[PDB]
């Protein structure tokens, strides 16, 4: 069947930013026919996963629990009533997810309708505009109640150590460097799926039913992913934001709560069988939804161009084609993947520390526009969270964003922002510690970057027309200052986040308020397009701190 069907109506709205005009590329590019062949190998990789999704047992979420997962930025119900509402548990809100969650108990069949959006994106020719796929935010509610401890249990049971969204990015840095060591001769590769929302098939969507069906579960929670499978998942019609009937689709909606679990357990099903079907020897697989990238032992430079190309007809028949053909490396620092790649520093003892880092073109041409224009979700937050031990963040985000902070007086302001999937309420007050938590406390003093490392970094300045290094220093040294002299949490944001700044760095201790951060929560799935809010808690806060 066609991924998607139009009926002509536009897709309307609600260093550039992309927009509905460009809407039309990305749709002729996401509509097509799949074809898809299942073999022994996909069976079998399938019927592993269920003996161990079979082992999971799944919680139905209270309509309150699902009300305070929900974003408050969220997009407002057609049904009179927002974010605010459903938050602050509001009769309306309540009566109507009552009546969403009776509904899907009731019907079985009913196509349910979806919004159908553009979204804006920053990017330094032009890319077309990616699209948005969603549900009404009764439904969204109700996704949570009966899938939110699903989507959070059963991946890793599942995927084990190859589930991506289970690490911070220093365990994420510890995993890859240890499969890539404990292969004789390690061979890795990323492997790009072109499309993958319209790669997948309702039969895909089915398999994925098949797989939740396994946990324990309560009577409505199986009856809800049951509808919810059939009025929503397999597909459904297609409605933009003036209310005007676009279309239909018969793929994956990238705005749902399954999204992210969804395209992680097919993308590893597909990839798993295809590794099997390419005979790669010892295969240490890492999935981050639609991301995949596979470490094995070489069996040579012919012998590994032809088992790539074994993977890519294998995941092409179970209808996953690539975009851009695989490429085997032989140095872990060579494959990218999330944007991403592995990186060495050194600690202030001279330890080795491994770390992810990315081209930080994108990053601060995106922090460029959000210092131009006031945006809800930031991007520069999240950058500053993911990338804290890398050169640019630290010299560059951090100084930048900090001396605003400082001149607006918003240093304990809690702030939005967007990291990959998930939207998170963060204090920028309380940078060291999470960093401390997700880095480790060496983040705080490396140094001896790499040439290629430092020469992107450099290169980069110059071509965005940014001050070039030793300009952010001078500036760090005097928002340091600043810092220090406001004493408690803007005096640790001073001395652990700035240490780099100063000729003659202090000794840095572990802050005592880390231990007590609740970050749970926060790696344990993926929630891209899933509608899900993280807000910053402290369990057991001491006087003195
Ligand atoms: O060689 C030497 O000894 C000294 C050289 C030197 C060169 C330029 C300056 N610049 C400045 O003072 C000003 N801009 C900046 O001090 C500035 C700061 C951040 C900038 C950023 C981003 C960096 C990441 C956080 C968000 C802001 C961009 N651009 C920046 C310019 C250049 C710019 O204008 N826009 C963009 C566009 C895309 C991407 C980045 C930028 C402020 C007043 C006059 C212009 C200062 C010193
Ligand atoms: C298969 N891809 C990979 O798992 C990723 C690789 C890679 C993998 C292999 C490789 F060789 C190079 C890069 O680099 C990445 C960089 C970031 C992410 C990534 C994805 C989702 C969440 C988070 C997160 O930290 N969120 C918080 C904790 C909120 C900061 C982070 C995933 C990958």
């Amino acid at each position: 069947s066609m991924s998607y069907t139009w009926t002509g109506a536009l897709i309307t709205p609600c260093v550039y930013a992309t927009t509905s005009r460009s809407a039309s590329l990305r749709q002729k590019k996401v509509t097509f026919d799949r074809l898809q062949v299942l073999d022994d190998h996909y069976r079998d990789v399938l019927k592993e996963m269920k003996a161990k999704a079979s082992t999971v047992k799944a919680k139905l979420l209270s309509v309150e629990e699902a009300c305070k997962l929900t974003p408050p930025h969220s997009a407002r119900s057609k049904f009179g009533y927002g974010a605010k509402d459903v938050r602050n548990l509001s009769s309306k809100a309540v009566n109507h997810i009552r009546s969403v969650w009776k509904d899907l108990l009731e019907d079985t069949e009913t196509p349910i309708d979806t919004t159908i959006m553009a979204k804006n994106e920053v990017f330094c020719g032009r890319k077309p505009a990616r699209l948005i796929v969603f549900p009404d935010l009764g439904v969204r509610v109700c996704e949570k109640m009966a899938l939110y401890d699903v989507v959070s249990t059963l991946p890793q049971a599942v995927m084990g150590s190859s589930y991506g969204f289970q690490y911070s990015p220093g365990q994420r840095v510890e995993f890859l460097v240890n499969a890539w060591k404990a292969k004789k001769c390690p061979m890795g590769f990323a492997y790009d799926t072109r499309c993958f929302d319209s790669t997948v098939t309702e039969n895909d969507i089915r398999v994925e039913e098949s797989i939740y069906q396994c946990c324990d579960l309560a009577p409505e929670a199986r009856q809800a992913i049951r509808s919810l499978t059939e009025r929503l998942y397999i597909g459904g019609p297609l409605t933009n934001s003036k209310g005007q009937n676009c279309g239909y689709r018969r793929c994956r909606a990238s705005g749902v709560l399954t999204t992210s679990c969804g395209n992680t357990l097919t993308c590893y099903l597909k990839a798993a069988a295809a590794c099997r079907a390419a005979k790669l020897q010892d295969c240490t697989m890492l999935v981050c939804g639609d991301d995949l990238v596979v470490i094995c032992e070489s069996a040579g430079t012919q012998e590994d161009e032809a088992s790539l190309r074994a993977f890519t007809e294998a995941m092409t028949r179970y209808s996953a084609p690539p975009g851009d053909p695989p490429k085997p490396e032989y140095d872990l620092e060579l494959i990218t993947s999330c944007s991403s790649n592995v990186s060495v520093a050194h600690d202030a003892s001279g330890k080795r520390v491994y770390y992810l880092t990315r081209d930080p073109t994108t990053p601060l041409a995106r922090a460029a526009w959000e210092t131009a224009r006031h945006t809800p979700v930031n991007s520069w937050l999240g950058n500053i969270i993911m990338y804290a031990p890398t050169l640019w963040a630290r010299m560059i985000l951090m100084t930048h964003f900090f001396s605003i902070l400082l001149a607006q007086e918003q240093l304990e302001k809690a702030l939005d922002c967007q990291i990959y999937g998930a939207c998170y309420s963060i204090e920028p007050l309380d940078l060291p510690q999470i960093i401390q938590r997700l880095h480790g406390l060496s983040a705080f003093s490396l140094h001896s970057y790499s040439p290629g490392e430092i020469n992107r970094v450099a290169s980069c300045l110059r071509k965005l027309g940014v001050p070039p290094l030793r300009v952010w220093r001078h500036r760090a040294r005097s928002v340091r200052a600043r810092l220090l002299s406001q004493g408690g949490r803007a005096a640790t944001c001073g001395k652990y986040l700035f240490n780099w700044a100063v000729r003659t760095k202090l000794k840095l201790t572990p802050i005592p308020a880390a231990s007590q951060l609740d970050l749970s929560s926060w790696f344990v799935a993926g929630y891209s397009g899933g509608d899900i809010y993280h807000s910053l808690s402290r369990a057991r806060p001491r006087w003195f701190m």
